């Protein structure tokens, strides 16, 4: 239902450390990663260009695992 997932509120450049600024929640479906993970996902890498309004998924996340 409203499960609220990490959505790219920027675009975020590829092998690049992602920042506070760069993430919202929003409910979103498919579901990505929850929003309750931003805080573990600062400093953590994209493997690939995530654009404006994608929900990050955990594949996209280099070194992730929840």
């Amino acid at each position: 239902a409203n499960q609220a997932s990490v959505v790219a509120n920027t675009l975020i450049p590829i092998n690049t450390a992602l920042t506070l600024v760069m993430m919202r929640s929003e409910v979103v479906t498919p579901v990505g990663i929850p929003a309750e993970d931003i805080p573990r996902l600062v400093s953590m890498t994209v493997n690939r260009a995530v654009p404006l309004g994608t929900t990050l998924m955990p594949d996209m996340v280099k070194g992730y695992a929840a």
